[PDB]
């Protein structure tokens, strides 16, 4: 089964656009993370100024965000970091829907295959970029005849890569929104070295309580949706996604997972760790969403929802997610 890495696992985390080189060292040699995914995101998802912006004005925000990246490398490398090439804003954004217009427009789906081909370019011969995550979180909506749907445009987009890049692990994501039951509607794509990935945040009543109009006090284990929810029903909304991996002999990555830092009592901290139970039983790689990006993701932030300080000493989460980097190998660089 192809990984594209030498790794027993790589388990790290999201980092947020504006990471410094001390946070990625601290991360690497304190935490001990081996593994950060790196989101070239334009402000905010869904929803971004790329959603209205010009191809040029895409174009040029995006040199920026690779710009960082590429000088981000060397300090990953010092960190003992592999990292995931995430294109979290692409072309054109995305409709009021929260679609994205590479589906629905010939110029940024034509602007999504240029643009994959300079990454590669650029990232070719990196030791520290492992993987290549063609869209974070795909919507396709409706796609007007002539232009590729999903299936079809990341098998063409894997191919480009894949033809100028012999190394790099290709991560592709189903649509919709990465979630664990579409991987039911992707087929498994005619290029070598892919790797499939989901992010696992149901139940959304759950894991984004107190987001959105979201309602809080929902209690995990405990009845949500009028369903009973604990560690066998995560391995069930998880089921199709292992069967993917045993049916297709593929790896299988988790870009984003979490649970908002003021569910209640022990609730998030209890999901995290059904979650990475499962994920490791199952062998697949993971990235917790996220380290130091949106307070209410933070393992540094703590239960109340009106206080954004960072906590005096460290959280139930925070000591699960290092317990589990405790287990990493990291990667030997020449």
């Amino acid at each position: 089964v192809f990984k594209g890495h030498n790794l027993p696992r790589l388990r790290g985390a999201m980092i947020g656009p504006h990471v410094t080189n001390a946070d990625l060292l601290e991360f690497g040699n304190v935490w001990k993370a081996n593994h950060i995914r790196w989101q070239l995101i334009w402000n905010g998802f869904p929803h971004s100024p790329a959603d209205s912006a010009t191809l040029d004005e895409y174009r040029q925000w995006l040199d920026g965000a690779l710009k960082r990246l590429e000088a981000a490398l060397p300090v990953c490398r010092e960190a003992g970091i592999l990292v995931t090439v995430d294109l979290h804003t692409p072309p054109g954004g995305r409709n009021e829907a929260s679609e994205c217009r590479i589906f629905h427009d010939r110029e940024f789906q034509k602007a999504f295959i240029d643009i994959w081909e300079d990454i590669a370019r650029r990232f070719a011969d990196s030791d520290v970029v492992w993987g290549y995550d063609l869209v974070n979180a795909p919507v396709e909506g409706m796609v007007p005849d002539g232009l590729m749907n999903w299936q079809r445009l990341a098998e063409e987009t894997a191919r480009r890569v894949r033809a100028i890049d012999q190394k790099h692990a290709i991560i592709i994501e189903p649509a919709p929104w990465g979630s664990p039951s579409s991987i039911a509607l992707l087929d498994p794509i005619d290029v070598p070295g892919v790797v499939y990935s989901v992010h696992m945040y149901v139940p959304h009543a759950f894991t984004h309580q107190g987001v959105y109009d979201n309602p809080v006090g929902i209690v995990y284990p405990g009845t949500i949706d009028g369903k009973w929810y604990d560690r066998n029903t995560l391995r069930k909304v998880l089921e199709p996604v292992r069967r993917f991996q045993e049916e297709n002999g593929v790896h299988i990555y988790i870009g984003e997972f979490s649970a908002i830092r003021w569910a209640p009592a022990d609730s998030a901290c209890q999901y995290l760790k059904d979650c990475i139970e499962i994920f490791e039983e199952y062998g697949w790689d993971w990235a917790y969403h996220a380290f130091r990006e949106w307070d209410g993701w933070s393992v540094e932030h703590g239960p109340d929802r009106n206080d954004r300080n960072r906590t005096a000493t460290p959280t139930d989460r925070a000591l699960l997610l290092r317990s589990w980097y405790a287990e990493n190998v990291k990667p030997q660089f020449s």
